[PDB]
């Protein structure tokens, strides 16, 4: 069906108070002022089988993705004081990155019923998946985190002649934010009683959640659609970048290094410094 609810209690409240308004309904023949009463009347739940099936974490608008301050790894220097160009060769380095992300139900779907489900950060391409969940009853904050070694090989770096060339490295990062929506169907039923009161009987009863709408808002298995809300913000390390800087012309090239597999080991690239050809 089309129809969907953000508030289980709101339902289970309703079929309690319809239990409550037949129970004096059906007297108020026999006593004219009998719906006067509604406040009086007990009515004591039991228990239930209130379930929400297949809860399931959907993106709620696309996420929007900024890049956020790069992290500088560090410095060095090349030196080629020689006639001709040379092939000269960096340092061999790691760095620690930790990707990050947290979550948080914003609008819940109703108190009465407990459910969860995974999210998988989206546009992730760093290799390592990253996963938290939803609480659907509960305004909770789950978060969880990954840590990252990069292991990066000595670069070869083509220097022209007479030439120290300056090399930083630093690590992009990317911030991934977005809403979510959490939803599912619910099935079942309450049971309980409305107890004797001196001449008035009991009502011993049970009433299931999809009697209490339309019956245009049930799926065809009988069950009925729910939707919470929430948010999430993930940190992940991107690309490693290398800049070298020609200290004659003070010209900038910018080269990626590429993972080579997985702790991450990346590629050793050869690369011309600015001024080669
Ligand atoms: C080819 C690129 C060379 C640039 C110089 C990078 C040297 C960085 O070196 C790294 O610095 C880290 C701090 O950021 C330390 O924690 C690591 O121990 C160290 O290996």
């Amino acid at each position: 069906a089309m129809a969907s609810y953000d508030n289980v209690d709101t339902l289970i409240e309703k079929g309690r108070y319809n239990t409550k308004y037949n129970y004096l309904k059906r007297m108020e023949k026999y006593y004219p002022n009998a719906m006067a009463y509604f406040d009086k009347v007990t009515i004591n739940p039991q228990g239930n089988d209130f379930y929400i099936n297949n809860p399931k974490v959907e993106l709620d608008g696309e996420p929007s993705m900024n890049y956020l301050e790069d992290v500088y790894v560090g410095k060095a220097l090349l030196t080629n004081d020689t006639q001709q160009e040379q092939k000269l060769k960096s340092q061999s380095f790691t760095c620690k990155n930790t990707d990050t992300v947290t979550a948080t139900t914003t609008h819940t779907v109703g108190t009465s019923i407990q459910a969860t489900a995974k999210f998988t950060v989206p546009f992730n391409e760093t290799g390592v998946s990253l996963t938290t969940s939803y609480s659907f009853a509960n305004t909770n904050t789950n978060t969880n985190s990954k840590e990252i070694t990069a292991n990066v090989p000595s670069q070869d770096i083509l220097v022209p002649a007479n030439t120290t060339v300056e090399v930083i490295a630093y690590l992009k990062k990317v911030n991934v934010k977005g809403n979510v929506k959490l939803v599912g169907q619910v099935s079942g039923s309450e049971w309980g009683e409305i107890p004797s009161y001196l001449a008035f009987p009991r009502d011993g009863y049970k009433f299931s959640l999809s009697d209490t709408v339309n019956k245009s808002d049930l799926n065809e298995d009988g069950t009925i659609n729910i939707n919470g809300k929430g948010n999430y913000s993930a940190v992940m390390g991107d690309e490693l970048i290398v800049k070298v800087r020609n200290l004659n012309t003070n010209n900038v090239q910018e080269y990626v290094i590429p993972v080579d597999k997985i702790i991450v080991k990346y590629r050793s690239l050869s690369i011309k410094a600015p001024g080669i050809k």
